């Protein structure tokens, strides 16, 4: 009835949010600080928190935003013996990590999570196209992100330095995770002597992929406002410039992320850029998490789908490619020898052979 | 593993979005106009938009939309390249009635418009800096003091309240006679006055009286039977028999609560009662209607206005007896509303 469904439709904006909170709050790492298997309270969490520490009201709107994300299945909830052993009333419940929020706690080593992802997916310039979807089904050649902020994404990220790094820092943690993956089930690397990463963002992938394979020399290739805040990394080269225009010579090139950013006349363009500056031989690798030829309900089909309307949102003819597709584009740009590589949960490494 | 949470995690944000799309569209109800039972293509729905008819891409794009509210069990979808798309038990909710074009579809633009989720992209604030309040922190001024300057915002929050209350009172009717012999009837904080119309279109002899701040007065319809009346129920309220309070008291902290609910108190003869509406919190909370039905205004009202709170019935109880109420009666209507009465 209408006041069932009240509930399943009017959470749906609500537990996103909540999570944003959560995340900006660092509740999933203050809870992993108290070990295995903790269970904390709303007050013990934010006793962790210095800035709520001249609010004693900070404890009771924290436990508001958790017992959400508890009914959610994002944190487990319990109580103890203690609290339970009649004219007092404990509001306290006990919150736990499950397995979507340990991938929210930046690891010990290194901080990597799927936290700096999720804040760009969730960021104001994201949600502001959002609001604005409905102009690609009503209006030809509109962009949401154009209406919303009257410039394309990349020219945009040029003109607004937090935007440039919350992408940038997305884009470069997400591909550690990523990486870590690939390097798992892939061997196409080890006899490489150079990689161009075409596109490579700050250059942490292919930073990762010299620190792994050491014997290859490392070039990462993006737009100057890109290379500009870029870190020095062991073994990587920084080259600025425009991928529609002219790519570097390399004796491989990757693209990871980049195709699905694009309408296919566009892809295509690049791919025979990358054609022209590889050698007989050389190969282009494609890293996309891969739209399954029947979507259904699994992991693979949502890691498609997210970007797949992200990208409708954020650049005019991006979308999510099937294997086929993929293998047109790569055709139509002169490659041949197309091998996809399942490496996770949709993410492929397809070769594209000159 | 990082591959599977990301699925898990990464469509949160979308869903509701792809949604909102669907909603403004009016994808729910071009599918209901093939019939309820209907299963139709993107290319199909697209070509009951007239703003498409120019634009060849309308309905691929429209596809990549519905596909995801496919996989997330608010449309069902079907192989008869493209996929047919049906209503679900949900998206039947989405679907203005053919009567009178009640859905939540307004209720739902309302929690989630652009001044709802700037005001939750400061959420963080309550819980760091004391006093604090997201919307003031997102837009410079209270909502209801917003609300007054910003004609859009005030129709959409109207309009969500409107319509959201002929479904809450069509369920409130099912369950609750307390209306009959009543001669009139004071809706404290009404809105445009809609509830009170309601309640005057079943029960005839009730005087309904609509009673609210003047930039939503000035705003509302005429409604047969409705007298709206403007003014501050935080200075005074004007005498009435009986009383109705939905959707008021949980925007309030205690002490503003209390203040008001005196001043009810103070405008019921002998006899009279203050009823209640609102989404209960349950004692335990889950995954369930009872629990979201409180949890999701608990969270808008976290991020809208100072002291905004879902209570439970022990809390309720605790604000009448506070301002003067001497038997409170708690009588539950659907998934979490209930009726509270207060008596004089
Ligand atoms: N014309 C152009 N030339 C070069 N790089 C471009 C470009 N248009 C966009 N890009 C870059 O394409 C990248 C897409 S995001 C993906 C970054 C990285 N390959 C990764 O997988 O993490 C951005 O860093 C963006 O600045
Ligand atoms: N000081 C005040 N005096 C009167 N009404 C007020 C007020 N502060 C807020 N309100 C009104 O309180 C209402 C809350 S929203 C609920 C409206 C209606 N009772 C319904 O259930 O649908 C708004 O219409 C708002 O303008
Ligand atoms: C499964 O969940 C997700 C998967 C992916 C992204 C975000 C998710 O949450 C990001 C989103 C995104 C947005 C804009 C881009 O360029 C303008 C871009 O390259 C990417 C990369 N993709 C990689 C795949
Ligand atoms: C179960 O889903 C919902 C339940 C409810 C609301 C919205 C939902 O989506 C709205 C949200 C809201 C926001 C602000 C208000 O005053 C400033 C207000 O009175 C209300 C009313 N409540 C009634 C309960």
């Amino acid at each position: 009835c209408y006041l069932s469904e009240t509930a399943n439709l009017g959470k749906l904006i609500c537990i996103p949010m909540a999570l944003r909170a959560a995340m900006e709050l660092n509740v999933f790492q203050l809870i992993s600080k108290f070990g295995t298997d903790a269970k904390v309270s709303a007050s013990e969490i934010a006793s962790k928190m210095p800035n709520a520490k001249n609010n004693p009201e900070a404890a009771m709107y924290l436990d508001r935003i958790l017992r959400l994300l508890g009914a959610s299945s994002i944190l487990s909830v319990s109580t103890t013996a203690a609290s339970i052993n009649d004219d007092v009333v404990v509001h306290e419940k006990l919150y736990g990590l499950t397995n979507s929020s340990c991938c929210l706690v930046p690891r010990q080593e290194d901080g990597v999570s799927l936290v700096e992802e999720l804040l760009f997916t969730s960021d104001k310039v994201v949600v502001d196209s959002f609001f604005k979807l409905k102009c690609v089904v009503e209006e030809k050649d509109s962009v949401p992100f154009e209406v919303a902020h009257g410039a394309k994404i990349f020219e945009y990220a040029a003109t607004e330095p937090r935007m440039n790094q919350v992408f940038n820092d997305g884009m470069a943690v997400f591909s550690i995770v990523v990486f870590e993956a690939v390097f798992r089930v892939y061997d196409g690397f080890l006899d490489m002597k150079e990689l161009l990463d075409v596109g490579g963002g700050i250059g942490t992938s292919v930073s990762k992929i010299v620190a792994k394979y050491p014997l290859i020399r490392g070039v990462n290739f993006d737009l100057p406002h890109v290379i500009s805040v870029a870190p020095q990394y062991p073994g990587v080269e920084h080259v600025a410039g425009d991928m529609f225009e002219e790519v570097p010579k390399g004796q491989n090139m990757l693209l990871k992320w980049v195709l699905h950013a694009w309408g296919d006349e566009r892809c295509v363009k690049l791919l025979k850029n990358c054609w022209n500056s590889l050698p007989v031989g050389g190969k282009v690798l494609i890293i996309e998490f891969v739209l399954p030829n029947e979507l259904g309900n699994n992991a693979e089909s949502f890691n498609a789908l997210i970007p797949d309307l992200l990208l409708m949102a954020l650049n005019p003819g991006g979308k999510e490619r099937t294997i086929s597709e993929y293998d047109d584009l790569g055709k139509a740009a002169g490659f041949i020898k197309t091998i996809p590589i399942p490496i996770s949960n949709g993410l492929h490494v397809i070769e594209f052979h000159k």
